[PDB]
RNA sequence: AAUUUCUACUAAGUGUAGAUGGAAAUUAGGUGCGCUUGGC
DNA sequence: GCCAAGCGCACCTAATTTCCTAGAGGACG
DNA sequence: CGTCCTCTA
């Protein structure tokens, strides 16, 4: 047997199957005539309106409770939370207080007399109408009288808000786990950074943010946290931290802005405050003012013309500022000024090419007077900060004879105005009144471009003009220039609101209608499938050969299908007969202790007292003999209950064997499910569809086409297995199915069409049939061009698991006794999205390859898809759409499509090699920092892999085989959340990443040297700590013999004594100032360096000779070369041809490991590149953990640490060879 | 260039291969642009 | 040119909760 | 009392 074989039927999970519902016969005509779809579409709109009106009540209920609550456990909790030496029993007391703090909040809600009525019909029928004051709102609510069952789920979503448990949707969790934690962390930050703020800044926040009713420091003491339970107080507190924007546009500074300013001034790095999260269900209104935007295309065009045409206001000032700057030479150069900040940087780049030239030229003139060098540049930075403004006459001093600044300014303002004119010539037709759009502005890229190119050039002109304001408050100021300048600039500034508002409109996703749910006038439509509820739900399933049907009875003919006989003679549909006894532990007492039943039988006071007391449950009041008789009472009653005794041919165990009541309940639950089919006359049923008393839909996907011939979708297999005699409860059909209408979203005639009898190009370059010619047209996106019904069907897998064990423990036992267990190591990155290495139980590489491309073979045809290229494309189309105001397209479907190929290949590897999976213990935190590279796939890869391994099916297998659809493998624990995962998830192990890639696989050598240059004396010490440094004539290499015991914090190394060589090349990454690269030849570079300084490098050991240098540049250049030598991973940014791994150390045969010597080979014994090396050593770090399982008794496997330490790893990697 | 839906296809002619947990609710994040005040 | 703190708008992405029910019971003509 | 919607565990 294998290890996989042990992991079937371990736990339950639910899934949904989705199908198209094709109306059959006169079904559609009858639905058209009764106007059912228009009623359902209006209902969904009204339903969202009532949901919004309920939230208005719910929120008022919440705030009245939260505004009045004083947390009792609070000060004890904060005190203990801030303790830094906590005993393990103090940590336990902290959890107890956290829990009790959430119980205070939950009981405050749930202790209200009205709480229960908030989630029954009372809230719609009575409570909400009395709360409301608007005749039309009240009438919207009243329209759901008799339909409140439709809110049962929404009432569960609202009930979740009032839980006491540490659950993400709970109010208490938001208050105590999240916001109280940030409030307390912020208190500590306040006590550190307190003194940075001066009286004026703290008084400003008090006045403009705190309504002069509080001091800023109040919100950093524990007793004020109650103020911050409601959104109103969260806004105030977050304004303290972040400030707000006034009606005038002024940005008032919060504490975090002041902290930043101080940090940027003192070059320090003080910590910043965290803002609190929003209160659940609050309707947020910002404390900052933001002007009113636009609401219609017509309005965007009227504003664009009124404000930007030729004879418009904003234009005429561009015309003014132009002629103004074209006459600079009537105003004193001494009185016009460029304020010392971004203005002087801007002007520097536009006059001297680079932002820093003006400061540089000023620094040189400072040096000329004032000539300790870190003192200096600090004073000289200060002395230069004290200058507020530079006049144009002063800036002329910096020009070089060929250059005059004023004339250079002129051509700049000419350059930009010519750019403005140019764009108007492309905006001729837009400014005409006779023009009106052929397309809407959220879907008319050509018109948006003409506007955006216009708006851009005006902003470009405006930012250049803004540099000429100066500080303003300078005396010498030429008010014959500023007078007209200030007037034409303050009008141009009006473009800021227009630019902002036009982008805010024009980049809006256009409206797309959602599908909507169908009820067929029944508030509990299709609620379940039980035969005894057909009349209440009015939906059933029929089968005619291989085709399946949904059958719906009209509200006025609920019985119309039960009475149908069989047509012994002609044809018959098969009508489903489904029986379910759900949740026997609750159902059985509710039915047999009911008035409708306690009339029939009478439970003895013996039977009555025991359920009244609670002596049935395992707990603090147990008694096995009571549940024994209780079980026999239930068993006795099941016989007398007709609609159960005949539905499930029960086969209970001998009563004396149950240990608690849940032992009886599990047999009732498992046996309380039966699905069969009864016959029904096809002619009689079809007539019902004709007459309109029955609606019929084929449950359809393409696997049910008459033309289908390939392997079905896995979901088709699940669906058909629902009704297969070999399915003995492994997959159950559940209630809760739903039916929707998705209106067409594309016009048929607007679709891309490959017309019949014209050859279509095949796109797969490995496909030798280059063309396909069909006798019928084929349309792009055909399915969205017709209205479609869709049916969603929930199923339950392994509802009654028999293999209950701790899955993690079982894997460890199995690995312990496996004499040769395989490992799939998976390195996750961005140069290679995913890299796979499979090892055997001795660490021999069995398979290795990147998954940037997916290789598939079918029908002899090979196909290769470069998903790394596709995602890179999509990522760049999205980056451009954002900057151009064009459509931002989805990437997550492409990711999902890519990841599904990956997951499929990993499942084949798992099955082929019976292998566990090794991954890097990537903390949540590294993963969010790489989310900016939208190609990123780390977490989506994890979610889909874990999901598939919750129920893993080779869909080619026999369905009754282990690993077929009825006996799926369950080798990860049931996905509840990431939050709750450990470093083992069944067959998946997460191990420490440290030096899995930057390590020589052939020796175990790693770079543990600190080679950043710091000073001459440190460089001399570093050099002298080598045992020898010499040139080796016979190899043309420099040798650097070292004992790691002579260097700082090298303890993890095992071998200690290494000989490094200047062997081969490296790629030096650096910025000139963005990331560039150059190849370096090490030996040749060392010779260049030593020659530059007259160093006779042939002179045997040269450690002492190198320490005779006095130039800092020598030691600095020498340390850089050492870093390059110790840099084993080398790559070009965005390049497939360079990502090699090269070792500066020889192995036992005198060979340097060079991954490129393995890149060539098709079957390689060592990794083929650095990413393969990463995956290899990730797998080996799990081999190590397996080695720990084997050193341990079985009873203790659960407590074996799987995280190899850094010291253990180097030892392991340096003794494996 | 067809789909319950998605990705890649045309796969032998209305389709092929793999994947696919829906619904509702809550909440958070990332990118991009503008504005405020600042730092190389 | 790059970057920080903060406010705003637009977009897409995604984490974590809950249900996946038949039969008693009530309202009502 | 028959039917339809609500509620419960
Ligand atoms: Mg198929
Ligand atoms: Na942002």
């Amino acid at each position: 047997m294998s290890k996989l074989e042990k992991f079937t039927n371990c736990y339950s999970l639910s899934k949904t199957l989705r199908f198209k519902a094709i109306p059959v016969g006169k079904t559609q005509e009858n639905i058209d005539n009764k106007r059912l779809l228009v009623e359902d579409e209006k209902r969904a709109e009204d339903y969202k309106g009532v949901k919004k009106l309920l939230d208005r009540y719910y929120l008022s209920f919440i705030n009245d409770v939260l505004h009045s609550i004083k947390l009792k456990n609070l000060n004890n909790y904060i005190s203990l939370f801030r303790k830094k030496t906590r005993t393990e029993k103090e940590n336990k007391e902290l959890e107890n207080l956290e829990i009790n703090l959430r119980k205070e909040i939950a009981k405050a809600f749930k202790g209200n007399e009205g709480y229960k009525s908030l989630f029954k019909k009372d809230i719609i029928e009575t409570i909400l109408p009395e709360f409301l004051d608007d005749k039309d709102e009240i009438a919207l609510v009243n329209s759901f009288n008799g339909f409140t069952t439709a809110f049962t789920g929404f009432f569960d979503n609202r009930e979740n808000m009032f839980s006491e448990e540490a659950k993400s949707t709970s109010i208490a969790f938001r208050c105590i786990n999240e916001n109280l934690t940030r409030y307390i962390s912020n208190m500590d930050i306040f006590e550190k950074v307190d003194a940075i703020f001066d009286k004026h800044e703290v008084q400003e926040i008090k006045e403009k943010i705190l309504n002069s009713d509080y001091d800023v420091e109040d919100f950093f003491e524990g007793e004020f946290f109650n103020f911050v339970l409601t959104q109103e107080g969260i806004d105030v507190y977050n304004a303290i931290i972040g400030g707000f924007v006034t009606e005038s546009g002024e940005k008032i500074k919060g504490l975090n802005e002041y902290i930043n300013l101080y940090n940027q001034k003192t070059k320090q790095k003080l910590p910043k405050f965290k803002p609190l999260y929003k209160q659940v269900l609050s309707d947020r209104e910002s404390l900052s003012f933001y002007g009113e935007g636009y609401t219609s295309d017509e309005e965007v065009l009227e504003v664009f013309r009124n404000t930007l045409n030729k004879n418009s206001e904003i234009f005429s000032s561009i015309k003014k500022l132009e002629k103004l700057f074209k006459n600079f030479d009537e105003y004193s150069s001494a009185g016009i000024f460029v304020k010392n900040g971004p203005a002087i940087s801007t002007i520097s780049k536009d006059i001297f090419g680079e932002w820093n030239v003006i400061r540089d030229k000023w620094n040189a003139e400072y040096d000329d007077i004032h000539l300790v060098t870190e003192k200096y540049e600090d004073d000289r930075r200060k002395s230069f900060k004290k200058i507020g403004s530079f006049s144009l006459e002063q800036l002329q001093e910096y020009a070089d004879a060929d250059l005059s600044v004023v004339e250079k300014l002129k051509e700049i303002i000419i350059q930009k105005v010519d750019e403005i004119y140019k764009v108007y010539g492309s905006s001729e037709k837009l400014f005409d009144a006779d023009f009106v759009l052929e397309k809407s502005l959220k879907k008319n890229d050509a018109v948006v471009a003409i506007m955006k190119d216009l708006l851009d050039s005006v902003k470009s002109f405006e930012n250049y003009i803004k540099a000429f304001f100066g500080e303003g408050k300078e005396t010498n100021r030429d008010e014959s220039f500023y007078g007209d300048f200030v007037l034409a600039y303050d009008i141009l500034l009006k473009v800021d609101h227009i630019y902002d508002a036009i982008r805010n409109y024009v980049t809006q996703k256009p409206y797309s209608k959602d599908k909507f749910k169908l009820y067929f006038q029944n508030p509990q439509f299709m609620g379940g499938w039980d035969k005894d509820k057909e009349t209440d739900y009015r939906a059933t399933i029929l089968r005619y050969g291989s085709k399946y049907y949904l059958a719906i009875m009209d509200k006025k003919y609920a019985k119309c299908l039960q009475k149908i006989d069989k047509d012994d003679v002609n044809g018959n549909y098969e009508k489903i007969n489904y029986k379910l006894l759900p949740g026997p532990n609750k159902m059985l007492p509710k039915v047999f202790f009911s008035k409708k039943w306690m009339a029939y039988y009478n439970p003895s006071e013996d039977i009555q007292k025991i359920y009244k007391n609670g002596t049935f449950k395992k707990g603090d009041m147990f008694n096995l003999n009571d549940c024994h008789k209780l079980i026999d009472f239930f068993k006795d009653s099941i016989s007398r209950y007709p609609k159960w005794s005949n539905a499930y041919d029960f086969n209970f165990s001998e009563t004396e064997k149950y240990k608690d009541i849940a032992g009886f309940y599990r047999e009732v639950e498992e046996q309380g499910y039966k699905v069969s089919f009864e016959s029904a006359s096809k002619k009689e049923v079809d007539k019902l569809v004709e007459e309109g008393k029955l609606y019929m839909f084929q449950i359809y996907n393409k696997d049910f086409s008459d033309k289908s011939h390939g392997t079905p979708n896995l979901h088709t297999m699940y669906f058909k297995l629902l009704f297969d005699e070999n399915n003995h409860g492994q997959i159950r059909l559940s209630g809760g199915a739903e039916l929707f209408m998705r209106r067409a979203s594309l016009k048929k005639e607007e679709l891309v069409v490959h017309p019949a009898n014209s050859p279509i190009a095949n796109k797969n370059p490995d496909n030798p049939k280059k063309t396909t010619t069909l006798s019928y047209d084929v349309y792009k996106d055909k399915r969205f061009s017709e209205d479609q019904y869709e049916l969603h069907i929930p199923i339950a897998i392994n509802k009654c698991p028999k293999n209950i064990f701790k899955i993690n423990t079982e894997v460890r036992v199995l690995l312990k006794h496996d004499d040769n267990p395989y490992v799939i190591g998976i390195d996750r990155g961005e140069r290679n999205l995913l890299y796979i290495v499979v090892v055997d139980g001795k660490g021999n590489i069995v398979e290795q390859y990147s998954l940037n491309e997916i290789i598939n073979n079918f029908n002899g045809i090979r196909i290769k898809t470069d998903y790394h290229s596709l995602l890179d494309k999509k990522e760049k189309e999205r980056f451009e759409a954002r900057q151009n105001w064009t459509s931002i397209e989805n990437i997550k479907e492409l990711k999902a499509g890519y990841i599904s190929q990956v997951v499929h290949k990993i499942c084949e590897l798992v099955e082929k090699y019976d292998a566990v999976i090794a991954l890097e213990d990537l903390n949540s935190g590294f993963k969010n920092s790489r989310v900016k590279v939208e190609k990123q796939v780390y977490q989506k890869f994890e979610k889909m892999l874990i999901d598939k391994l919750n129920y893993m099916v080779d869909k080619k297998s026999n369905p009754c085989a282990t690993g077929g659809a009825l006996k799926g493998y369950q080798i990860t624990n049931k996905f509840e959340s990431f939050k709750s995962m450990s470093t083992q998830n069944g067959f998946i192990f997460y191990i420490p990443a440290w030096l899995t890639s930057k390590i020589d696989p052939s020796t175990g050598f790693v770079n543990l040297l600190k080679t950043k240059y710091t000073s001459i004396a440190d460089s001399k010490k570093f050099i002298s700590s080598f045992d020898r440094i010499m040139y080796v004539p016979e190899e043309d290499l420099f040798e650097f013999a070292l004992d790691y015991k002579n260097f700082s914090r090298t303890d993890a190394d095992y071998i200690k004594k290494w000989k490094l060589y200047s062997y081969g090349n490296r790629i030096r990454i650096f910025r000139n100032n963005v990331f560039d690269w150059e190849e370096v030849c090490l030996t040749s570079a060392y010779k260049e360096l030593f020659n530059k300084y007259g160093i006779n490098y042939q002179q045997g050991d040269i450690r002492a000779l190198l320490c005779e240098q006095s130039d800092k540049a020598f030691y600095s250049s020498f340390m850089a070369l050492m870093s390059l030598m110790l840099q084993m991973r080398n790559s070009i940014t965005g390049r497939t041809d360079v990502d090699f791994l090269i070792s500066p150390v020889k192995n036992s045969d005198g060979i340097f490991y060079d991954s490129r010597n393995y890149e060539a080979q098709e079957n390689a014994i060592l990794p083929k590149n650095a990413d393969a090396n990463g995956a290899y050593n990730i797998a080996r770090k799990v081999l190590w953990a397996i080695g720990q399982f084997k050193k341990a008794e079985d009873e203790k496997l659960d407590k074996v640490k799987i995280a190899i330490s850094n010291k253990e790893w180097l030892e392991y990697a340096q003794t494996s060879v």
